[PDB]
Formats: C-alpha cells, sequence, structure tokens
DNA sequence: TGCCTGGAGACTAGGGAGTAATCCCCTTGGCGGTTAAAACGC
C-alpha cells in the first residue's frame, strides 16, 4: 500500500487527500511503518480521549 | 312422599382439533471498541 500510494503521489504530484481504514491493534504499526519507510508522507490518526 | 323435568343413553356426522411436512426469521451466545455511566471517598 505504501509503495503504490508514494509511486501514484509522486508521479502525478497528488499527495492526497487519501482515505486509509486500519483496525485496531494495528494503528500502531501503520504509524511505525510510514514513520520509517516514507517520513514524506504524513498521516492523520484519531484515537485516545475524546 | 309424590311428581316431573332436566338428565341420560343410542345413533349420526361434520367440522375443529391433532399430526405430519416445510422453512425461514427471530433469537441466543460471544466478542470489539468506545464512553457515558457506575463506585468509592471526603
Amino acid at each position: 500500500s505504501i509503495s503504490l500510494i508514494t509511486y501514484l503521489y509522486e508521479v502525478k504530484k497528488d499527495i492526497g487527500p487519501f482515505l486509509v481504514i486500519v483496525p485496531l491493534s494495528t494503528i500502531t504499526n501503520w504509524t511505525l511503518e510510514f514513520e520509517k519507510w516514507a517520513p514524506s508522507l504524513n498521516t492523520i490518526i484519531y484515537k485516545g480521549t475524546p
């Protein structure tokens, strides 16, 4: 998913908006993977207290 | 104590109830996640 999104965004210069649905207990793994492999793409993740 | 009418016995049948066949929808049990509600204390 990261490779496809990054390739499309680098080719088209259309970084977003993009929406991803991630089930719980995996949000932090996706966050760490995005921070590590693709620092150029930022993400907004909702969690914690209302 | 005497009298009689409501109760009972025999015969007929048809319709409501019992039984089989069919199926899907409402229920039951469980788990995830969130958070407003429940518990404890001064």
